[PDB]
């Protein structure tokens, strides 16, 4: 009678605004908060951290205090930092749940120690407003130039800022009183390395003077912290596809929930953060298995869901794709890894049959960005068109993530082609239709699915018009989902996404299973056996775990981000 757990994998997913600290004080004169931290790498990738931080009271905290047992604070920060200086500020909220909706005016920070080695030292003023729980901090250099990322001072560049419900924070009493507090801080992060902070503080009237001794250890050399690769969270190339699992998710789990469950049991979902990213994938399915997790919704591009499923089939853990389409991830004879997605090769056949029966254009290129997926959409396609005498002309490649194809572009225009291919995923798709329409290209565009979202229409407005896509069908416009549409709007969420709906088809595929059997094997074998009833019709899977009789399906797409027939 424990909630059942599913692992949901989003990718690039931006997370929560706000930090929880839990805090517990185990004595009267002491405090420990602890924090889980992801940070992220200009590149999108995740690098997560667990802090544990310790204060030491002088004197006893008030009894008040410790008889409220676990306090929770909500913290953001920003930081705008140069090679040189810091721009810092948070705002802190305390409450006794997990449920979110003379004291100082000024203070300076010396934090200084050591990161792999390389000696730091920073000075610099700030102020805040103990009633609201805000603070800012400059912060300048007195070596150098850092060599490594300043998101790694963040947080530990002064609690005296916060206050609790019904007063004065235990920290702050502290401060009026004179008798203070101490703090350690210690952080793990998931590639081993280590960082250790030491605090002590004196009191000027309403300033407060910050002394921070910092010990960081054994941070690879070309991880993101010695390569200066940290960011704020800034939109990824995969943010879309990760938002539109995590919707049709929370949907489905919702309104599984709400119909009693499985046989009582509620499911939970715990979501995780792959990047579609090959290491990040492995470091995330390794960390499902530990969780005592045995079904996993999601993996979501091929290059990630592969790496991934080895684990999880070594593992004993299940593994439902509602996204992942490279045919490779079901030909290599696993049995704990099903799809609620079709195939490239598919894919790719389904397009060259549109263009040689209902476009049959004049002078055809086939572009790819040299992955899996579109490389491998390509070739289907130009397969499906030598055989049917179409007349290709080259087919290329670009890098994904450069944002400039002036050389394609000049290269269609030379050479007259009328109708385009494009195996890859919206960034790319986007830049192209959009330079091509200034450069007045008149050029005919088509992709598969991974260019057919929202995301494409705002990256390229009125050039996406008339981009052909192939795409599961428009199961939004069926009467059946009609309640399901409503719920994604009451929420302000866009219900017309397909991995909504194959996300959603994959929870309740796993819905099925489970009402026979918590056994990630039998799951696999009743279902691969079964029809199942869903959002996408009924659902047949083979013994490779592929879905039955799966058409993508051709549409017409509009600069408002919908597709028609
Ligand atoms: C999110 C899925 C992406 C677009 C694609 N189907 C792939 O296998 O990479
Ligand atoms: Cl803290």
């Amino acid at each position: 009678m424990e909630d059942i757990k599913v692992a949901v994998v989003g990718a690039m997913s931006a997370g929560a605004d706000w930090r929880i600290s839990k805090e517990a004080c185990p004595n009267g004169k002491t405090l420990i908060s602890t924090l889980k931290w992801s940070y992220t790498t200009g590149d999108g990738k995740r690098y997560r951290s667990t802090a544990r931080t310790t204060f030491t009271f002088a004197k006893p905290m008030a009894a008040n205090y410790l008889k409220n047992q676990p306090m929770y604070v909500f913290r953001r920060t920003e930081l705008k930092h140069s090679k040189t200086e810091m721009d810092f500020k948070e705002w802190q909220k305390a409450f006794t749940d997990v449920v979110g909706m003379s004291l100082p005016a000024t203070h300076e920070l010396h934090i200084f120690g050591s990161i792999n080695g390389v000696g730091f030292d920073m000075v610099g003023q700030g102020s805040g407003n103990p009633n609201v729980g805000y603070e800012e901090l400059n912060l300048k250099s007195t070596k150098g130039e850092l060599q490594f990322s300043p998101w790694i001072l963040v947080p530990h560049i002064f609690h005296q800022y916060l206050p609790y419900p019904d007063g004065m924070s235990p920290f702050q009493a502290a401060m009026v009183d004179g008798s203070g507090y101490q703090v350690h801080r210690t952080v793990r992060f998931e590639d081993g390395a280590s960082l250790t902070v030491n605090y002590r503080y004196t009191y000027e009237g309403s300033h407060i003077k910050g002394e921070a001794q910092v010990k960081g250890t054994g941070f690879p050399a070309d991880g993101p912290v010695m390569t200066n690769s940290l960011t704020a969270f800034h939109i990824g190339p995969v943010t879309q596809y990760g938002d539109q699992e995590f919707t049709g998710a929370e949907q489905a789990v919702a309104d599984i929930n709400a119909r009693g469950g499985i046989k009582g049991n509620k499911l939970q979902i715990v979501k995780y953060d792959d990047a579609c990213d090959p290491k990040q994938a492995v470091a995330v399915a390794n960390r499902v298995v530990n969780d005592g997790i045995k079904y996993v919704i999601g993996h979501l591009c091929s290059s990630s869901a592969q790496p991934a499923s080895d684990i999880y089939e070594d593992a004993g853990i299940l593994m439902i794709t509602p996204a992942a389409t490279a045919p490779e991830l079901t030909a290599r004879g696993y049995q704990l890894i099903l799809r609620t997605t079709g195939l490239d090769s598919d894919q790719g056949l389904t397009a060259a049959k549109y263009i040689l029966e209902k476009v049959k254009p004049q002078r055809i290129a086939i572009v790819h960005d040299k992955q899996q997926y579109g490389e491998g959409l390509a070739r289907a396609v130009q397969g499906g068109l030598k055989k049917g005498n179409a007349n290709v002309v080259f087919f290329d490649g670009i890098t994904a993530g450069e944002k400039d194809f002036s050389t394609l572009v000049a290269r269609l225009k030379k050479e007259n082609i009328d109708f385009v291919y494009y195996g890859g995923y919206h960034p790319e798709m986007g830049q192209i239709l959009r330079q091509a329409r200034a450069a007045g290209l008149k050029t005919q565009f088509m992709g598969p699915e991974g260019v057919a979202n929202v995301s494409l229409s705002n990256i390229a407005g009125e050039s996406a018009e008339g981009l052909l896509v192939t795409k599961p069908k428009n199961y939004d416009q069926v009467p059946a989902n009609k309640h399901i549409v409503d719920a994604v709007k009451a929420k302000k969420q866009d219900p017309s996404g397909a991995f909504v709906w194959t996300t959603y088809a994959a929870l309740q595929s796993l819905q099925a299973g489970l009402n026979q059997s918590d056994d990630p094997a039998e799951i696999a074998k009743y279902l691969k056996a079964n029809s199942v009833d869903t959002v996408m019709g009924p659902l047949t899977w083979d013994e490779k775990g592929d879905l039955k009789g799966f058409e993508f399906g051709v549409f017409d797409w509009h600069a408002n981000g919908t597709a028609t027939d």
